[PDB]
């Protein structure tokens, strides 16, 4: 990733510090008066929300490099109350306060558009990730983010596909449904538990119901996309 | 909005012209290889997908001032195939080149920072839909597509607030579900339909089953949000 390792020296070269974090903590909470702007080089986390009862809801999932915000860039201004929490064993982070990134990307038009660009991948992933659950409903969904674990964590072999995360992150990814549809995919043999990882066979099957899902990463990560297809 | 004034004469300076359209044309289309900026300006339209097998997909709302992207800002590459289709009856649009919205941008940060924070509106907007859809199924849906109207549409009436949009257009956005939702919101008074209009008279009903999208009016919108609280 080109634009990232040059956003990542353009931060050092400001001085700024990469943070190391360990699994279930939290690079910034709801609480926070402090907006921040996140930018993840190396790890896996998810953005939660704790409602006023405490019940926790995953919202969406993040890997580096990417930018995440807390913060609208102009009035730093919660732009909603969320966690963001490391979910692999360990995860890299610069944390900006928001106003600094203002004047950073201000000064660098490039770093800027990588920057926005990061956005439009995020909204063109929602729009992907509602029409496939129109379509398909809950079915849209398991097989959409097991598309993309597959496309990002997916080796090739003559087994397969195998799904290259330690189980512990697989676990942290993953009701009735669901056990009935998981069920269904292990009964279909579209992914397999063998030899202690996920292996994934009918990748058509993931396509098949995640569509736009795969057109999105065809769009947003075509080099990668290109690897298993 | 300021911003979207002065965003829309900062536009025409420039020399983009405000094109009308009318319900139902396609302001792009998905197969169109030209990547846009779309500044709609007034009116409403609706971003649609088309799966293979024929079926529109609506996929989400706009409503002018927005902004609506069909190319990578860095890249200019396409974010998806979509159609994006007018349902108001007429609608005010700016239409501009991604490479010539990239050098408009570039010369005024301003106006970068506007389009910047209109799409983590976005961002967040969907993440509030989707926590309020995971915590409270189709009464989330339903009680934040009412809170929608109610804070952009609504006027206070002595019949309690009203919804001001030609009911046609209702009409076009309006199952099973559903009609057992809305028969107890209409029992319990929560909203009534009388004169072939829509009325809402528990506002804090709303913003019990949908409390991320009532927090996100208030982050992202408050002037909307304040008037009405
Ligand atoms: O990392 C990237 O540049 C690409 C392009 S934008 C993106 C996303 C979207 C949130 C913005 C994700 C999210 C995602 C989806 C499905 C499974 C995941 C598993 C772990 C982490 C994130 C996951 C993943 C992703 O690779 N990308
Ligand atoms: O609001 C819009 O104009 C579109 C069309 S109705 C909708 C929703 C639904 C709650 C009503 C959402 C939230 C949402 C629900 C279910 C699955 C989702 C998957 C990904 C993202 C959001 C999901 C978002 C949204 O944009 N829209």
């Amino acid at each position: 990733n080109a634009q990232a390792e040059e956003f990542k020296k353009y931060l050092e070269t400001n001085g700024i510090k990469p943070k190391q974090f360990h699994k279930k903590e939290l690079i910034f909470n709801q609480w926070d008066p402090q907006e921040y702007c996140i930018f993840l080089y190396d790890g896996i986390t998810k953005l939660t929300s704790i409602s006023e009862n405490g019940t926790i809801m995953n919202l969406q999932y993040y890997k580096g490099a990417f930018v995440i915000m807390s913060g609208f860039i102009d009035t730093e201004t919660s732009v909603g109350y969320y966690n963001l929490e490391v979910i692999s064993e360990q995860a890299t982070a610069y944390v900006i306060k928001i106003n600094e990134l203002k004047e950073l990307l201000s000064k660098n038009l490039t770093h800027f558009f990588y920057v926005f660009q990061t956005l439009q991948k995020q909204v063109s992933y929602s729009l992907a990730k509602f029409n496939d659950f129109s379509i398909n409903g809950k079915l849209g969904s398991i097989c959409g983010q097991l598309l993309i674990l597959t496309y990002v964590y997916g080796k090739e072999t003559p087994d397969g596909i195998k799904i290259t995360l330690d189980n512990l992150t697989m676990q942290e990814l993953g009701s009735s449904a669901v056990s009935r549809i998981i069920s269904k995919l292990k009964q279909e043999k579209v992914i397999v538990y063998k030899n202690s990882c996920f292996y994934v066979q009918n990748l058509d099957y993931l396509k098949r119901y995640a569509p736009k899902l795969d057109e999105w990463f065809y769009l947003a990560c075509p080099a990668t996309w290109g690897k298993l297809n």
